[PDB]
């Protein structure tokens, strides 16, 4: 008897993984095999310029369990992941490295988890180790301020290994988003979430990169700092009005004229200020608007269809 | 014989809220029972953290007519009644508040005035009575600031308690908008529309929170803010003119250092404020056309088809 | 036999219009009979407080060829219109207003003008006449700017009395967009167009609204007052080192203080003027994408089919 | 045997082009023969005002393989030839002028590339040869500057000659943009690319056109034009606190006024370029989502079905 479904997915994004392909799926069919359920590998080649393809055709042709999403062009690593997720069908879908930095032996127990009850199932590791203090710090530092401006608790120490149950992965699909920040936006889609911890097996920065993926995360999900500026110009400008009131009695109890300078430059300056303030509201509204969230997402029903 | 058709919804958004189930059934089978009319209650738990839904599933198995929209997460209670009446499917829809703060035997007058020919009836109470002084104030300036700014008349002292009939229930649905302000919505949305005064029963603010409130209603119907800037830009810029006409004049009938920095400084000012305006036109012309809201809504029809 | 088409199509939008339903109604029969070609007049209520819609209701029973669409609100002349020409399924479709200002005999020279192969008719009046010479200024005035910034050719004197073939309905259907300026739109869809004079029949302003209206049409049609400000911040910027250039040159061949402050407040006013200027072009382009415009609109097709 | 599909999609927008259309059909008559297979040529009558439409129906009706897109008004090149490419339906679709100004028998060339394997075959002129020295040095700005902002490598001397696989054109149609820059656009749909070496035929500038053509190249791929503000204003906001943390160390060591100003100017100018800077990076945000450019476009797929 032919199942017809599939319960576990695999989604692994390639980017010139030669010589790692017969290892990946030497341990993923270690890995997978003992849990006894359908599964499928989704080899996302994200537009490697060597013979990386040509390996993922030559294991397709002998495996059937091996499907390949060959990209166009190079879209980097989370459209990749985003494609073959999308590309995937099983109940629960899991990304996975090609280099096997994360080991594949936690698949068991994000099954696991996933079979208690859990929705999303985090690789959380136990310590960063390896990482420079610099780069920790860093990263405390942002997700502190991931925390504190955004109402979204983002867990700490997340990469990309997980698991997304099929209500996850369909709410996420249900997100319209060119420019997404995946652990904020697994974050915001709000299932029953738990996380397993696991220390990175052994051997395993562009800050400008980092830095414009931190602006992204900040900015997705915060329109604080669009906000912020109202309440600048508004206090500018009533330190302007105040530093003439008192010109204006020290006169009547004349002004030099770096004194009206400065008051009419700080009146101008809050004013353009609170006009930058206001049209930054707006354009928060805007962004809101256009990046066409769904207004809720609907875990489970009772006495109703799920709506079209 | 099965009507198969709903005459009236209820849209109960739940927070924590056990030990008040059991009390709100009562009441509301209490009062939906003598109206002879066939009902259901869609009950939306909102993201409780507590044994709030388990409680829900208890009811809707011995009672028929309960219905559960579970949210994934907490959304909001705004949210949570917008997908309580996404999945509502009666004739007329009823929002009502878990703790019972606004009457269920108002049901009955809201019923009666809707058979009177009315598709939005508001649920007004009397006097705002134990509301603090700064609380009814500031409540009082900020719905005639909304009266004054925007064309649209919200009728004062109005909560969630209300009906909508069908009519305006699918024309709420056909606004698709993540940044709603609701009042103004059901307000914008104008058909036969009238109150129903009552007097909540005894017993029955982070400042910040109304003032966010305030901020997306004042924004989500109104330009003018945005508006404003061009014409003090323009203001600004002929002040700055007229005293650099008036020192030339003095001049020739030198201007000192402090005075040329005073019409620099003025003439900057005003041209860049003129081009936020500008960019502020832009930006609310952008808005409305992103919150994508029907150019018309149309009430009845004679000889004609509603269109697709 | 029904031929079950329609080839003419009236439009008329309706507020406060009784006891003018009878002279309105009666003159166009006298006018639309003579054709003999199957008609319908769509009155569009919109949103009138008196017995407005009663007497339609009245006509619409009478007469078959009355078809009657009620708007839930006031939406504006403009919107009413294209409700009802959303509504109206003729060939060629006539906006009429209720007082009959326009006369309706022009419905035969329109319908000659049409049937000699024109897509647009628009009805232009002779010459303002009555018109104070303050408003034939200003409407001279802002045609010409209109003409100037724009690519658009909007013809002058021209109202909503006009008729549009079912290509141009079609097309403007196409259009979706919620700040409309419709004399620009017409224009804009740019078919095999032409003009008929008429002469108002005799006995036949809140500039703000005017203002609005032509800040509406500047703004839906020309980008430039977001691309100007990036050449000016240019040339101030400029202008500013061309200023302190000179001073260093004066101090070798010391600068004042209202010098330097000179130079530093001429460059920063022009580095944000030249960052307010970027943010326009961003703006603009942004307006152009949501409008939703189609590329191209195709009017007629050899040897392939309309594409869906 | 009828073949009932179209190998090959010849695009040819017209303005103004009489007496060149029995020379462009004999030409093409004489290229597209050889090849033997079945051909279409797609006339994209662009609002010409002259006796050219008419000559296209002559030639239609004589040959079955010329199909006319007639557009309603002048739309501009580009978006001709973005219609025809849209009405054309064979598996290679090469862009053509009227003129012939680039040689057809190229179009072997690109055939046999595109047999070789390749999805876009670029016509790229080997010399630029009788354009201007300043018209050479512009356009080689213009191409380095496009190559260091953006991630995308637009082959240099490339025009509208070229062709697009069957792929590459549903890949394009799957772009919804209103501003639209086509080679960077092209490039932007990254498939597996060549180019072909021709010397254009002898006997073949509104510089604020071309400015206009450059703006938007720059503005539609690359945001760090309202990316760099921030920074800018972080930079003169650090230099103020700076300047005024030496003049205090100096009084220590009073500070004239022009110094004060200086300081606060400087702050002021610094934190409203921050502003902006927040602002420009949410609006690139805006313009990323509004374009609605697909995320990923999958190229070929092994045990998958394409996605709806
Ligand atoms: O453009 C692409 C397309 C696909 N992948 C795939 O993504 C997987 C893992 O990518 P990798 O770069 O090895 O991530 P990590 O091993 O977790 O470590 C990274 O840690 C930093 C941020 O996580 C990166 O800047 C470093 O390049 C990299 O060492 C691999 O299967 C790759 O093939 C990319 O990385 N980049
Ligand atoms: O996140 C959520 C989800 C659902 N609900 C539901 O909303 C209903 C009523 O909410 P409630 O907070 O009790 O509103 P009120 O009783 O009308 O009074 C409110 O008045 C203020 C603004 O109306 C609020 O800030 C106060 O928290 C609250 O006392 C209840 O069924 C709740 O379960 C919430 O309130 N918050
Ligand atoms: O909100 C609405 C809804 C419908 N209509 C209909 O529009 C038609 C004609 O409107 P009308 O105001 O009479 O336009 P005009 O007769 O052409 O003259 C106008 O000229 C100015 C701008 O055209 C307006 O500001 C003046 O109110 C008005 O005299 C009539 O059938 C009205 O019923 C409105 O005018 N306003
Ligand atoms: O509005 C339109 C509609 C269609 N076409 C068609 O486009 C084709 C080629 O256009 P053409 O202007 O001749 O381009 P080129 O021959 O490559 O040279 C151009 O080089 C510059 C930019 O490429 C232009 O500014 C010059 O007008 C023009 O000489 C022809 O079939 C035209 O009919 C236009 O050019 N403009
Ligand atoms: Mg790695
Ligand atoms: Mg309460
Ligand atoms: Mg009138
Ligand atoms: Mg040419």
């Amino acid at each position: 008897q032919s199942n017809a479904t599939i319960e576990l997915s695999i989604v692994i994004p390639m980017y010139n993984e030669e010589d790692n392909l017969e290892h990946l799926f030497a341990r993923l069919l270690e890995v997978l095999t003992p849990l006894k359920i359908t599964y499928e590998i989704i080899c996302v080649n994200d537009g490697s310029k060597d013979k990386t393809l040509k390996q993922l055709i030559d294991c397709y042709q002998s495996n059937r369990q091996i499907k390949i999403v060959n990209l166009s062009r190079n879209f980097g690593k989370e459209i990749a992941l985003s494609a073959g997720i999308d590309y995937a069908q099983g109940n629960a879908v899991i990304p996975i490295d090609a280099d096997l930095q994360d080991p594949p032996e936690l698949i068991h127990e994000l099954v696991d988890k996933w079979r208690e009850g859990y929705d999303i199932v985090y690789a959380t590791r136990r310590s960063r180790q390896g990482e420079t203090w610099v780069k920790q710090f860093t990263a405390k530092m942002f997700y502190k301020v991931i925390g504190r401006m955004t109402e979204i608790k983002i867990p700490p120490n997340t990469g990309d290994f997980r698991l997304m149950d099929r209500k996850v992965v369909n709410a996420i699909k249900q997100l319209p988003e060119r420019t997404r920040f995946m652990k904020g936006l697994f974050a915001w889609v709000g299932y029953r979430q738990t996380f397993v911890l696991f220390d990175r097996e052994p051997r395993f920065w562009n800050y400008w990169k980092l830095w414009n993926f931190a602006l992204d995360g900040i900015f997705s999900f915060s329109l604080l700092p669009l906000k912020v500026w109202t309440y600048l110009g508004s206090i500018i400008s009533l330190l302007s009005l105040a530093y003439a009131s008192f010109l204006i009695l020290k006169t009547i109890t004349d002004v030099p004229g770096y004194a009206s300078l400065m008051v009419a430059i700080l009146f101008l300056g809050g004013v353009q200020l609170i006009s930058l303030g206001v049209i930054g509201e707006y354009l928060g509204r805007v962004y809101e608007e256009v990046k066409a969230r769904p207004l809720y997402l609907v875990s489970d029903l009772w006495g109703l269809e799920y709506l079209p």
